[PDB]
This record gives structure tokens, sequence and C-alpha cells, in this order.
């Protein structure tokens, strides 16, 4: 089972079921089950990077791309006033799955301060 | 990098409280800070936002999130952290040179926002 046995992995292996928006090599976009906007995705490396506090250097181009990928779904599921990306770090962060992911969220006025 | 006051900061033009440089990207705390610890990086290039990226872009983004997780571990956030980009008038982006937020030093809450 490569990727590991949080949810997230078990979603990327279609063990869980999830509502893809998008998939490539390097990562994978659905819907999150609880969302707090309108829209509300998840965009997250096939590779199982526990946290952003101990993502490798090497891991750089992955992470970007979870936000180009992101970015690009916003587009496509016409967010076109615009959108947050939140990535959570342990505790504090408010991190309740161990498998890196960057939140996008939009279709509604987003305030300050996030969170 | 930029006709903000983003760009102004990066000239070295006005003051800010830089934690870190290097040759493509600055580091430094919010003045309007939302949490005990807020900064932001942001990239040289001026990039008015993430919208607007350009694929030959995604390292240069990404070297913004880990040098934003070198800099929280860095100023004492062992117990985490949050990492925002704001995108538009829905993201409530302030600035229109592309930011990553990193807040710390308390409970974020959800939504974020
Ligand atoms: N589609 C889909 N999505 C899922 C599933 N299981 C979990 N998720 C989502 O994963 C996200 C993880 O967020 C965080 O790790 N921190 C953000 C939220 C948070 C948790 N604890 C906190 C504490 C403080 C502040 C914020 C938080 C949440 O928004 C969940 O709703 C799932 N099973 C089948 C399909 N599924």
């Amino acid at each position: 089972r490569p990727g590991g046995d949080t949810i997230f992995g078990k979603i990327i292996r279609k063990e869980i079921p999830a509502k893809i928006i998008f998939e490539d090599d390097r990562c994978l976009a659905f819907h999150d089950i609880s969302p707090q906007a309108p829209t509300h995705f998840l965009v997250i490396p096939k590779k199982h990077i526990s946290q952003i506090s101990v993502a490798e250097d090497d891991d750089e181009s992955l992470l970007g791309h979870l936000m180009i990928v992101g970015k690009k779904c916003a587009a496509d599921l016409g967010l076109n006033k615009g959108y947050r990306m939140v990535v959570n770090e342990g505790s504090d962060g408010g991190q309740s799955v161990y498998h890196v992911h960057l939140h996008v969220l939009g279709g509604r006025q987003m305030h300050w301060p996030p969170g």
C-alpha cells in the first residue's frame, strides 16, 4: 500500500470514495467532505508527506504543483471572484489529517483574520 | 519587484522587519499581524496574483512554502502554524503581489475566514 493509511492515502488508492476534480501522477484534487465555503476542495500530493514542517527541500516543485493545480482547478470551477488557499501545520494550525494538503475555498467572501 | 508596497519593500525603499532573503524571495513580518507571529514570504518576481502564475513558476511557489516552513521553525513555531494565499476580492487579497502568509503562536480556528 504505497502512500500510507491516512484517509488521504486510501483516497489516492481508490479504497475510500471521493469526488475527484483532477488527477495526475503527482497529485489529486477532490472536494472536502465538510465544506466551509460554497466551494471547498483539497489538493494533495500522491507522495505521502505527513506535514509541511517535515517536507524535504527536494519537495519544492511538488508543493508548487499543488498550488498551480489548485489555481487551475479554481478557474475550471468558475471561482471568478477569487479564493483562499490554506495549508495547516500541526496543532495550532488545525491539522486533523497528517498528509500534506492544500485547502482551496471560494464562492463567498472570505474574512480576515483567516481563523 | 513591482508597483506595489511590496515592490518598495523588496527594493529596500521603505522599512520592514526582514526575517530572511535569498536571490528570489523575501520573508518579513506583517505590519498588521493577526497572530503573535505573522509574516509574509514573497517572490522578488512581480507575479500579481496566484491566478496568473505561470507553469514555469511552480518551483518558485514551492520555494516560498519551504522558506516559510524554515522561517516558522526559526521563529519558534513548534506547535504549528497556518499558511495562506489570498486570491482576488473573495479571497481578501490586499496587495497585488503574490504573498504567502504564515501565522502562528495561537490556536488558528476553523473556518479560515
Ligand atoms: N473528501 C474528504 N475529505 C475528508 C475526509 N476526511 C477528512 N477530510 C477533510 O480533510 C480536511 C483536513 O483538514 C485538516 O487537516 N485541517 C482543517 C480542519 C481542522 C481540523 N482540526 C482543526 C483544528 C483547528 C482548526 C482547523 C481544524 C478536513 O477539511 C476534512 O473535512 C474524507 N473521507 C472521505 C472523503 N473525504
